């Protein structure tokens, strides 16, 4: 495992953040020795996305046993951003705070409210819990460009954004400005829909060594302007493949390719706009 600055925090991060993430299929035991395989493979970032009672319940007793200052732990808060108010603080402090057996939150991660502002009620909250010395900072996922204003907040040390293979110097270049400006950034959806079925994407399956969510993961992990790339794990196996990718170099044959793919892809993507003006064609003239 390989750690960055978690951006101007001074707190510490593997490359890799796991996501807990509500699945029926799994007792107290199993998320417990999930987050246990994760912390034996050096993953430090944890983030909470569920609140199933058997979850939070095997997920702090793993985050329990280990020193709370070696983990990195996020709360990813969803719903419409602008209706949070008491109620949502009520949630917080029965779920993230009794549920899992913390007494402070590395981060809280909200939904963009494309807005300026957050509610009232809600940014109050956070400062109340802030001078608590129990939420290190807030933290806006968003897919767009988040609200200047909003960035402005001090409550505000951190975004996450989708970055992968398929993503635009458009996308990439707001993940590098946040980064420049001191926020964390936190990658997400590293292997993508479109792949999950001149250049061509062949070479994601015939890569002698390598597998698709192996080389997907490979290249978000080569963005410095990401503080953790967000993985996800239904089981032990899986998390174990993840944390070596971290230390392996991606052949810099499928480098070339990721690149020559990305620029066929978006082509044809602008070859669907169709604009038929069966116009431009012989015919005297205007008058100038
Ligand atoms: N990175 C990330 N961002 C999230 C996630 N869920 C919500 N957001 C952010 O919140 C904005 C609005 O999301 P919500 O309205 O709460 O729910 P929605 O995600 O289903 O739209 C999103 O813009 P948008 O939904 O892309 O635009 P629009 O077409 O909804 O206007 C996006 O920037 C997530 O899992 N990851």
């Amino acid at each position: 495992m390989r750690y960055r600055p978690f951006g101007s925090t001074g707190v510490a991060v593997s490359a890799l953040t796991l996501r807990l993430a509500d699945n029926p299929r799994l007792r107290a035991n199993d998320w417990r020795a999930l987050v246990f395989t994760a912390l034996e493979n050096g993953v430090n970032s944890f983030q909470i996305d569920g609140d199933a009672p058997e979850l939070l319940k095997g997920a702090g007793e793993a985050f329990a046993s280990v020193e709370r200052h070696l983990l990195f732990l996020t709360w990813r808060l969803r719903g419409d951003a602008k209706q949070l108010g008491p109620h949502t603080l009520d949630a917080l402090k029965r779920s993230a705070f009794e549920g899992l057996s913390l007494d402070y939150l590395d981060l809280l991660l909200i939904n963009d409210p494309q807005s300026a502002s957050l509610p009232m009620a809600f940014e109050s909250g956070l400062q109340d819990l802030q001078k608590g010395r129990a939420l290190r900072g807030l933290g806006v996922a968003s897919r767009g460009d988040i609200d200047p204003g909003l960035l402005a907040n001090d409550l505000v040390t951190a975004v996450s954004s989708p970055y992968n293979l398929s993503s635009g110097w458009a996308e990439r270049h707001r993940i590098r400005q946040a980064s420049q400006n001191n926020f964390a950034v936190i990658g997400e959806d590293f292997w993508p829909q479109a792949l999950r079925e001149v250049g061509g994407y062949e070479f994601l399956t015939n890569t002698p060594g390598w597998s698709a969510e192996d080389i997907c993961l490979g290249y978000a992990l080569t963005e410095p302007s990401l503080a953790t790339v967000r993985v996800t794990a239904d089981n032990r196996q899986e998390i174990e493949r993840l944390a070596a990718v971290v230390e392996r170099d991606l052949p810099t044959g499928v480098c070339a390719q990721i690149e020559m793919a990305r620029f066929s892809a978006q082509e044809r993507e602008k070859a669907a706009r169709r604009p038929k003006l069966a116009a431009a064609l012989e015919h005297h003239h205007h008058h100038h």
